[PDB]
């Protein structure tokens, strides 16, 4: 009775013999990871010892020696996990973990390169290695994530639920990790002087989905994907959920449709979605629930046969309250079942997190009719790490993904991210006359200084040197500048890239230590980016803007 | 046809597929050990080269580099062997071997820490590592030894013979190794100046058993354990074996009972055991064999159906002679079989060692009646390393386990060892009025000095700071001192601990370089330990006393 | 459906379970090799960096550290691959690759020993390691190559084709690699000053065979080996192929016999072989093909039932032309099939190399009658690396195997090589009166100097200190010298050794920097070796002569 895991479908699972060997591969892999962790423990112990007495030659030699051994072991393990043919997909999650550790360790070596070396500045070679490895690890992960996706997508009578299960697990266990790599570059993101383990916080803006779907389903993966998931969009915050009920027959009252009230980041306007489901004759709006608090867990109750006839949905809010949709069907139907959805750090409570261990909050709901009275209901979730105020930290580089903008003009649109950026991107294009414009509103933190200086950096991709107008508005007053992008990528026929690589993202600093943004305490800042007279084939794709506190160190570095 | 090993019962052995994978795990483990040994060979080669020319910077650098690589490899392998889930028990023996090598190597690094390092005294961190690893390796080994033991103990219709086979093999292949770890501490046991590989000799005082038991047996594991093994006791030396025979019917003369004549270490008194078996009507004492020489091999002859009707037993002595029990049954019964018992270093002659390769000697025999004329017969064995004279070496630290005492008062008793000390312990307690007292007689070696100085150290465990009266008698004259123990452990309700940990054993030196024991050549020394007015809840548990030659080095160190 | 490989016959292949585990072993081995290659990549990258700025202490430290880690990993992997019991033969090819890499890396360390070390001359210990490893790797490879050979040789109803397939694959994948090891010794073959990767070119003179044999065949392995392969001989070059056809019945015209016209290296004489096959009544010589250009691919066409009735053979020459044998049978028989033979670097075109990727050329053909009109036809192949002019390079040590001689007297004979020298050897013995003499003609390259000096070295094995007369003839003038061999080996009854070990081959320099060979440009040089009054039990076995350009470096070194 070999154990089965969600990502073992590319191995031979048709027989007990192969399944047993696969089980061994997993067991050996875990043992190798325990060895990796022991090497890391040895490094940390010697590192801490050295830090307490930096001038001790013996401590210095010991940590350098351990750094070299541990670094070699991490790299070797990543190579092994990505080169055991036939098990690439199976080992992708553990590979991502070791790759993650490998890069974090190298970051440590770069931070202390000067102190450890005698000639100093010997971090150049190690830096090139870090960049090379970052590219390799992301490339391998994206390649295999997509290979597995294609396998499930083209599977005969493929089931969408399995396809989605895969995307969700890969996002949580692999893709989210890849998104952290950019922040590990210590030259791009200097380490906190007091606590080197601190990192510029990376946000994962992508949405993952959970859904109640009939099983088996005869609807295609493509059809269900379009009906149950959202097309690319600016990050939204869930504010209200409307529900319709079929009310013609009281003993057959079930959910019939839903609508969503939502808002963009730091926007005072309420957006309204279209209606999902059936809202015609006999289907009436019966509920309008204001979700004033984040929802960290939901449950849905439906009949078993026929399935998917929904009588209730519960929404658990972080403020401890519960909101619910009830069809008020009477009498109560037979065979009701309740399914929970949510994400927890506790492996023991998979779909039932508590207010203390949830990792995602509800962002959307879509209803898709199967037959009269029966529907598939999907729940979209966003990572709890996303800041609803686009707050600018006083003590670290603040990352604010471009999808958290609250304004896009006609030639600015959200496009699908490549998979390693943590979410989607904003493409600024030109129809020949109008150039794409994005506006993102951020909130400064509370501080005593009359004003503080901050640099403004942009992580982007561009297919040509394009002049950008970048500005920031504070208290009705706008200040701007111009800066040109470099050509970071090229694609045949200049089609919007769906496969941007890590190396195709670069950085530009419209505002810096010389001419920084001068911001006051606890104010709403409007930052805007818009190309200046750009051609119809030129493209500027923004991943995120970054706000950099201008300190003495940043000043000298610049 | 996968190979089966005594300790693979915790793996899935119900099918050929799992058995085949398990066979591979064993094969890969052996290959990893061969790699470990090659790393050790490389270290030794470079070490020897450096030793011949210590000042050669190139040799010094080479051995340090190899030490670091080999040390890393040994640790990594120990971690792997203890973290391959589902194979912990299977790999315990090989894990013990690598753990053993890992600690011996670290000992080497500590011994040469000063010469190899440039700042010197850099052995502190390495020392902490050695202590940490020692605790980890013992903990893992004891945990799994006991898990496997419980599995066999609670097995439906469990067979005692399998249970005992397991304890015996685990003792020889794992537990005995753990007992050596304490002696590897170079701060506690300074390395011999001439030959660093020399170690303070550790004695394994535990008894292992072999037995002729009917198969299958309907008697419980608990019942057979009590009937075939000995309750905790001071170490004894086998001096005489008495045998009874059922003599009513000449054609049915078989072994019916046995008694043992034994002596404590360096005791001139002969102790007599109770009679084991049937000694009533028709059962008569027919043999009294004086075992003047150690027995290294035995054989027992019994009928096959019914089995266990014993007609003969042979005892092979190291002086080349043979002693035998013969029931004198006439005529000779049909279906006689002979079974040999013994322990050899030669894997080819399992139960039949020669006078040149035996590892254990006979210490006891117990008979347990199955039915009239049929008996189970157990043979107890002690390790040949145990010194029958408690001799004090002139050139090394002498270890003398407390169980080798020859006197215990009413409040002093032997208690079961935790499994990593090589045998049992002596607990000195108090009934409120009398405190436990133990006396151990040791023999000094032959030397020319009028008298030599020796320190006296005690490895013990205690649940409170208790004052101890420690003395030594030489030529009728007693000299003593007092020293207090430290609190090394605590247990709920102050119950005698059956699970003392390595860290719960500490050391105290009643006699040292300042005030040592002054002993003359080739004399019997009586050493005694007894708490001074101890409370009824206080406990002092002695593992062993150690005699330390007081040399210039020991003097300066103290 | 586990994959099957030619050298897995020593593993349990009788069932799917074992085959599946074996498949995993292969997959894991490939992953380990990918790790090995990554360690090598890291070394190379750091090496190149250091070379560009040798005085950079940081670069120097980095490459030394990587050298140590990578060297440790290569050795560890070689040990693992040779100590995974039950898989020695299966892993022999990959083991040879890692052993090869291990030695090449150590060579690198020796070359840069002085620059990397601070005390210098620290290469002695590393050199001993290299020699030790070379002996170990060759010993393991030869031992297992022969074990596998014996298994196939003594297989019930053993098939010669399988036996030969094995010898051929082992030669290409293992034996040829072993032959390179001698040249890796940097003390024996100093590295090229400009490009350290350059090596003294080693020639593999052995022949491998391909053949069309009936299947199954009732003829023994020994019988077919004798009938289809050549007895030991001096290296020969294929010049002409003669073919006989059975011509009595026009509708049954098939190949009946063949003869070979060949020449020794740099010999103006044409040698004629005996006739192989049937050449009596009804069998007539119909073809005499002059092979003026090397043949890199052949094909043979025969009927299917009965099989082996040959109607055509095509010979693809490197000059782009095609020569063919045609039986002219009429009408064309039914069931004709065509089989191709050849060796390519392209794994996709196994038996069909192109003029751009072939690795071997045709050296011989033998025909063996099965029944009237049906024959087995074997094709012998020599490695394309063999120089047809025994050219003496101007810029490197030239190796010229003794089998490339073109003259041997009565007491000089070719003997079977041990398997690690790349081919056979020349044994110079004595019948008491005449001592063996070998003559090899080499061509100097084109250069402008009136004359250049070259040392002459001999790689040999000898069972006693024997005086050798060594001479070289240039433009009719002979110059000679005498030098004695050392005793390098001993065998019972002084039987010609069939198992010479690496350590049993040593070197002697008849001509050196002091008294070198003085050769002019583009001339044919005749080099001869012949013992001086040698006893009947003395033996001098020559592997190869080596010509050494006498440069300033060689002069100072000598
Ligand atoms: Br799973
Ligand atoms: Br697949
Ligand atoms: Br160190
Ligand atoms: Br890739
Ligand atoms: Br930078
Ligand atoms: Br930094
Ligand atoms: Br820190
Ligand atoms: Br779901
Ligand atoms: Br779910
Ligand atoms: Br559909
Ligand atoms: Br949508
Ligand atoms: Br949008
Ligand atoms: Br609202
Ligand atoms: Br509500
Ligand atoms: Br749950
Ligand atoms: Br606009
Ligand atoms: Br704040
Ligand atoms: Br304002
Ligand atoms: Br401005
Ligand atoms: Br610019
Ligand atoms: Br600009
Ligand atoms: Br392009
Ligand atoms: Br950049
Ligand atoms: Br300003
Ligand atoms: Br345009
Ligand atoms: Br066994
Ligand atoms: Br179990
Ligand atoms: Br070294
Ligand atoms: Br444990
Ligand atoms: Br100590
Ligand atoms: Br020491
Ligand atoms: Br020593
Ligand atoms: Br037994
Ligand atoms: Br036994
Ligand atoms: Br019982
Ligand atoms: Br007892
Ligand atoms: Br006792
Ligand atoms: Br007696
Ligand atoms: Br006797
Ligand atoms: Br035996
Ligand atoms: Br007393
Ligand atoms: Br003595
Ligand atoms: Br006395
Ligand atoms: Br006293
Ligand atoms: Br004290
Ligand atoms: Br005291
Ligand atoms: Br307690
Ligand atoms: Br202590
Ligand atoms: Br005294
Ligand atoms: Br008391
Ligand atoms: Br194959
Ligand atoms: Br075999
Ligand atoms: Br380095
Ligand atoms: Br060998
Ligand atoms: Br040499
Ligand atoms: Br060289
Ligand atoms: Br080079
Ligand atoms: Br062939
Ligand atoms: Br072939
Ligand atoms: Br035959
Ligand atoms: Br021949
Ligand atoms: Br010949
Ligand atoms: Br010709
Ligand atoms: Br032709
Ligand atoms: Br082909
Ligand atoms: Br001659
Ligand atoms: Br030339
Ligand atoms: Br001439
Ligand atoms: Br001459
Ligand atoms: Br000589
Ligand atoms: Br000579
Ligand atoms: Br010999
Ligand atoms: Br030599
Ligand atoms: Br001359
Ligand atoms: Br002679």
């Amino acid at each position: 009775t070999p154990e089965r895991v969600w990502n073992d479908f590319m191995t031979n699972t048709g027989n007990l013999i192969d399944q047993t060997v696969t089980a061994y591969v997993r067991t050996d892999a875990n043992a190798k990871m325990t060895v990796v962790k022991d090497y890391l423990d040895q490094y940390t112990t010697k590192f801490n010892t050295w830090k307490r007495e930096p001038n001790n030659q013996s401590y210095r030699t010991a940590v350098i020696t351990q750094f070299n051994l541990t670094s070699a072991k991490l790299r070797e393990t990543a190579v092994y996990f990505s080169n055991l043919v036939g098990y690439e997909l199976l080992l992708l999650p553990i590979y991502a973990q070791v790759a993650n550790f490998n890069l974090l360790l190298i970051r440590d070596g770069l931070i202390n390169a000067q102190e450890w070396s005698l000639a100093r500045s010997a971090g150049d070679q190690l830096y090139n290695t870090m960049v090379q490895y970052t590219k390799e690890y992301i490339a391998h992960s994206i390649t295999w994530y997509n290979k597995g996706l294609d396998v499930l997508r083209n599977k005969s009578n493929g089931q969408w639920i399995t396809f989605n299960d895969y995307k969700r697990e890969m996002t949580i266990q692999v893709l989210d990790i890849l998104a952290l790599f950019a922040s590990y570059d210590p030259r791009r993101y200097p380490a906190d002087k007091i606590d080197n383990t601190k990192l510029s916080k990376t946000e994962f803006t992508r949405e993952i989905y959970t859904a109640l779907v009939e099983s088996p389903s005869s609807k295609s993966i493509a059809a269900l994907e379009a009906a149950l998931t959202r097309d690319v969009h600016l990050f939204t915050w869930l504010k209200r959920v409307d529900f319709w009920t079929n009310t013609i027959y009281q003993d057959l009252r079930f959910l019939s449709a839903n609508k969503i009230g939502f808002s963009y980041t730091n926007s005072s306007a309420m957006q309204e979605s279209g209606i999902y489901g059936s809202s015609g004759f006999g289907s009436n709006l019966t509920h309008q629930i204001q979700l004033n608090s984040n929802v960290y867990k939901t449950s849905i109750t439906d009949t078993s046969s026929p399935s998917n006839r929904v009588t209730k949905m519960d929404f658990y809010k972080i403020d401890g309250t519960l909101a619910s949709y009830n069809s008020n069907i009477t009498p109560t139907p037979e065979g009701l079942r309740t399914t929970f959805f949510g994400f927890s750090t506790n492996e023991n409570t998979p779909n039932q997190p508590t207010v203390n261990d949830y990792t995602h909050i509800l962002s959307y709901i879509k209803t898709d009719v199967i037959d009269y009275n029966s529907n598939r209901v999907s729940f979209a979730w966003t990572h709890k790490i996303v800041d609803p105020n686009n707050q600018i930290y006083t003590d670290a580089i603040t990352q604010v993904p471009a999808v958290k903008s609250n304004f896009l003009n006609a030639t600015a649109k959200v496009i699908k991210g490549p998979g390693h950026t943590g979410g989607d991107l904003v493409a600024l294009t030109s129809n020949g006359t109008l150039s794409g414009r994005m506006e993102i509103q951020c909130k400064t933190s509370i501080f005593n200084d009359p004003t503080r200086s901050y640099g403004l950096r942009i992580r982007y991709a561009a297919n040509s040197p394009i002049v950008l107008n970048v500005s920031y508005v504070l208290q009705g007053v706008s200040r701007g500048t111009t800066i040109s992008t470099e050509s970071t990528f090229s694609r045949p026929n200049n089609i919007i890239p769906t496969d941007l690589k890590y190396e195709e993202f670069r950085y530009k600093d419209p505002f810096d230590a010389i001419v920084p943004m001068r911001l006051s305490s606890n104010q709403l800042i409007t930052i805007a980016i818009q190309p200046l007279n750009m051609t119809s084939n030129n493209q500027v794709i923004i991943d995120r803007i970054e706000i950099i506190p201008i300190t003495q160190s940043v000043l000298d570095e610049t």
